[PDB]
């Protein structure tokens, strides 16, 4: 194995703790210069005595998104903006988040060791498909990936037949998609007669949006690459805050830039010990604008056990979904991850779905539409068999009976970014 | 003079004697690096360029030109004259896939000189990292984007990567953010200053001081419109991607002439047609040739760019040469919303539909202070009269001439017969605009 920083990479978890102590005190003393942290820490007693241990942590109350878009837009703000803010990023009204030099040099770095991570070196060809502007994975990975010294590609968002273009005129070997836009890419190569597993690509960086297993396996063999799944959010930097190694089981939390607590979404109490709750985040090496106990609203849970790549950082498990991705149909919580779990293990289907919530006389109903497989099977009588299989595994899985509709390949809607999986007509 | 402030005082104020020896100094350098290249060196061996072939800046002269069709033809990476896989970090290409593109591969020392140019630029009209500085180009491929979002953070300011489009959310950013320096092409500084009164505004009471026009022909008359609206001091921007974008000449705050770095560029003014030196002062065909660039020199690149030299000493007290404004190009090549059109790539579209006829014609047009441009292209018989089914073409044409121009144009569907026709050279642009 290789690291990009074995120092902090390997680092011990006693060792790790320390600087993340060190590092947590830094940024409450910081916040404290912020309007917001100045009064939250007033009126809850935080002085500089107050953190001890990391566990004193919990001493603090979280800062929620409603917290940060009523102090918009610099109410959050530690830093001499004036005098050394360098960059302002976007994501009702928007979040900003401010960086200093030191605040951009820290998120590059980790952006090129996630990169140095799954393999990737400056003698690759790095393509950027990610929207660039306001957007942290334009400038997130042009920067990390230019930090590494990959020839980069600073292609940006859609134009397909360019993208398909730069791979083949410039041996693009790396490239950065939305899950989503990388099974569209290998499509397009078909249309314009090039077979997407003889191309130069080795290594896919896929994040943005939730995904199965099943859909970066299926995204893997459409391409023959390696893909690796990427965490991040825009309060964090963007890209580079957690990221799989080359065991593709888990991402790893890079632990001396962030401290990673998992809470009950109702009590607001840490979990047991690798069971599924909220993301809440706290920055540890941010300066401009450091984030005390953000809640994400991203659910998931960490992994046990040390990783066989010998990083001492903590994995967490795929996003389950989003707080705000879940809708009630019949009194039943559902999550649209758990209907992409079941129609991925049929190989009959195709990679875009769409959940829709109507409303008939005065009771609600679910209908699921899926997108048949270019792959044959175009038998009424097998198709039906598997349609009736598919609806028996979500009654199971998400405890409603839903309506199940397979459509045309290419007849469902295909977003810029981000796929929308869920349409509540209600 | 007394009171101006410079970036890097040594080099903008250089004499002229010291300047002409950096250049020949950085000639050589260039010529020996560009030797390795596959192109430069086929060049230097058939025209016998030898490493004693420069011993003055005028023997550059014994150096053929470098075309645009001649890096069409070694596309995409012919020119390259460094280690590409040991020290390439970024490729900057042109539009389109009917055509070969145009690629610039840029080391990092390539992107360090290119972004103190655009820092120094910046520092030159009075910009300072209390400055917060809005960036409304567009990003990816185009040079605008990272070129300035790099100079601006050389410099220091508070950027902010607003990109392309979204009038609102750019005024929006303008208001809560309290932009003070803007970057946007002349066209769009207007259209933001209309927006603002829209939305119940006073276009000159923001905080907006600076602005940073380029990337379009303009006249002096449009840039005093344009600082009487939102009550600034606008500065006008030259570049090219192929001399890497943004911070290639710049206006001092004299606002008299362009100060072009002579010690990152050798400016040659030529006869379009002759191809030999124009006396000093007239207007002629601007050649280039990259004296800090290790990736991939350029020697002696034809622009198609027309300007001349204007004489006599600055006030602000810098030695480099000033330019006057770009009144036009010796090539076909039109600019509409910032972006450069070639009427082939239209053409290499069109030619794609049995469904359309032979005689097209594209009209520049100024429709409401808004640049527009207009495909008129006539019906081949060779297609019924189906509506539904012409309309739908209709929509797959703008589709694909904005996938390949990357602007949305506007596209009419014509009789066969009802364009104009004077002759074969027949001009398929016909500019209609206030330039
Ligand atoms: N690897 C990933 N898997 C699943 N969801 C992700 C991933 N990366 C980002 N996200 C989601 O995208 C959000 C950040 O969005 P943004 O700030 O617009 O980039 C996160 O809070 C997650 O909900
Ligand atoms: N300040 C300016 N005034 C007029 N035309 C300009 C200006 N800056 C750039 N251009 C034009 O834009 C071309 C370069 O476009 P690009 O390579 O996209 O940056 C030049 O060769 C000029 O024709
Ligand atoms: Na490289
Ligand atoms: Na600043
Ligand atoms: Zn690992
Ligand atoms: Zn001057």
């Amino acid at each position: 194995t290789q690291y990009w920083e074995e120092e902090i990479e390997i680092m011990s978890r006693e060792k790790l703790q320390e600087l993340q102590l060190q590092r947590l005190k830094k940024t409450i003393n910081i916040a404290a210069n912020s309007p917001y942290y100045k009064e939250v820490f007033s009126k809850n007693g935080i002085t500089g005595d107050s953190i001890q241990s990391l566990d004193d942590i919990r001493k603090i109350p979280f800062t929620t998104k409603s917290d940060m878009r009523a102090n918009y837009p610099f109410g959050l703000v530690a830093g001499d903006m004036k005098r050394d803010g360098v960059r302002i990023h976007s994501s009702g009204n928007p979040t900003v988040i401010v960086h200093s030099q030191h605040d951009l040099d820290s998120w590059a770095n980790l952006v090129a060791r996630c990169l140095y991570m799954v393999g990737i070196r400056k003698t690759d060809v790095f393509q950027n498909s990610s929207g660039y502007g306001m957007f942290t994975g334009g400038l997130g990975f042009q920067y990390g990936a230019e930090r590494l010294g990959c020839l980069t590609v600073p292609a940006a968002a859609g134009n397909s037949k360019r993208q398909i273009k730069f791979i083949s005129d410039f041996k693009t070997t790396a490239l950065h998609a939305i899950p989503s836009y990388a099974i569209r890419l290998a499509e397009v190569f078909q249309e314009e007669g090039i077979d997407p597993r003889e191309t130069t690509l080795k290594t896919l960086v896929i994040g943005a949006e939730p995904h199965t297993d099943e859909q970066r396996r299926k995204i893997e063999r459409m391409l023959n690459v390696k893909a690796y799944n990427s965490f991040g959010m825009t309060e964090m930097n963007g890209p580079g805050v957690a990221f799989e190694c080359q065991e593709q089981n888990g991402m790893h939390f890079w632990e001396d830039c962030y401290l990673v607590e998992i809470i009950d979404p109702e009590t607001g109490e840490p979990v047991p010990e690798g069971e599924i709750g909220e993301l809440v985040l706290t920055t540890l090496d941010r300066e401009m604008m450091p984030l005390i106990r953000y809640r994400t609203r991203d659910l998931t849970r960490i992994l046990p056990g040390k990783c066989p790549c010998g990083r001492t950082h903590l994995r967490i498990d795929r996003i389950k979904g989003r707080s705000d991705d879940m809708f009630i149909i019949k009194g039943v919580n559902i999550f649209p991850m758990q209907v992409e779990k079941i129609l991925v293990q049929f190989p009959e289907l195709g990679s875009n779905y769409l959940i829709t919530l109507e409303t008939v006389n005065n009771q609600d109903e679910m209908i699921v539409e899926v997108e048949l497989s270019d792959l044959s099977t175009d038998n009424y009588i097998e198709l039906e068999k598997i349609r009736r299989d598919i609806i028996r595994q979500l009654k199971d899985e998400i405890l409603v009976t839903p309506k199940v509709k397979l459509v045309k390949k290419g007849s469902l809607p295909q977003s810029e970014g981000k796929a929308v999986r869920v349409k509540d007509l209600r």
